[PDB]
DNA sequence: GCGATTTCAAGGTGAAATCGCCACG
DNA sequence: CGTGGCGATTTCACCTTGAAATCGC
């Protein structure tokens, strides 16, 4: 029942769950303490993009995902959000894939993120400042290209980019506002 | 015409020589020289406009000069209003009836129009992406210095994830 | 009350620190 | 001798687990 993630456990467990079973049958048709059902659901429900982030999610301890499933609705639970973080945390993410370390400590150190960069988007929503996130890093001084929501605002912002570019954007951005 | 004769006593503007000398390495008035340096000024995204530069009279170019001036003057935005009326350019290039002059001062009333509301909306550009009836509510473009940004307000959260999406890759290919 | 969940004490575990045993100048 | 090497061991900090206390209706 380990060889693979108390998730696909809980891929199990829900899917009786779904039947119309109570946790407390479920222990029992299993043979697993309705203490761990919970778990091995508590985990199946972690945020599917959050967990997608990690590397070796066998290294992903439940605790881990309690709070990886916590702060997956603390944040909404809603596609937007969870977009949204990770293009935050991404660049400095993979970063964390150059550098040395076992297992252990990108874990740890992934969520640290996961947890930080969310937990600094969480603020702005509330005091409804406006998030920028720079869409894509480059070495240069002046050229830039991000993103920034400030509520129900949106806008895309590039500076020293390509015609190529503008061209493209342009043609797409004007015909996918002729398709909705 | 003025301005031909502009950008020439131009090279020797930086020939490193004086108005004054060139009016007589040229026997132009000097006054004449002003105004052909004054005209050699004009906007060449804006004069180029014009199927017969011969027809625009100094007044017109001291007036492209001015809506370059009052847009900021840098290709990017001239760019903007040169597409955003591109097709009546191609358009009223197409009519037959009115006579070359009428040409030119359609073109340029066209050329004055963007100018005035590009910049109202703005120094910056910005052109109205699509018009939604909302007095909150809108999907537009702007430029200004070398950057452009697409500003959107009030929409389904549907097209954000695509814009998102979209974009997101339009990138990941070029920077690539 | 009664499932579901969290808490508690009692085991695991691995990474890192220490230890053993050795072989070499 | 005095050392450094390096595979095995032990430590230590964190896990998981079932049971039983606790929750939250």
């Amino acid at each position: 029942a380990l060889q693979h993630s108390i998730r696909e456990i809980g891929l199990r467990l829900m899917r009786m769950k779904n039947d119309g079973m109570s946790q407390k049958d479920i222990a029992a048709k299993e043979g697993l303490s309705q203490a761990k059902v919970t778990r091995a659901l508590q985990a199946a429900s972690a945020p599917e993009e959050l967990v997608a982030l990690f590397p070796v999610q066998s290294e992903l301890t439940f605790s881990d995902y309690k709070t990886l499933c916590a702060v997956g609705d603390e944040m909404g639970n809603k596609n937007l959000e969870f977009d949204q973080l990770i293009q935050n945390i991404s660049p400095e993410i993979n970063d964390i894939l150059s550098i040395e370390m076992a297992e252990d400590e990108v874990k740890n150190k992934i969520l640290r993120l996961i947890t930080k960069e969310a937990s600094l988007l969480t603020d702005k929503g509330s005091k409804d400042k406006s998030v920028v996130t720079e869409l894509w890093k480059f070495e240069d001084k002046d050229r830039f290209a991000r993103k920034r929501v400030k509520g129900r605002a949106f806008s895309y912002e590039f500076n020293r980019l390509s015609k190529e570019l503008q061209e493209e954007l342009d043609r797409m951005i004007g015909h996918i506002l002729r398709k909705s």
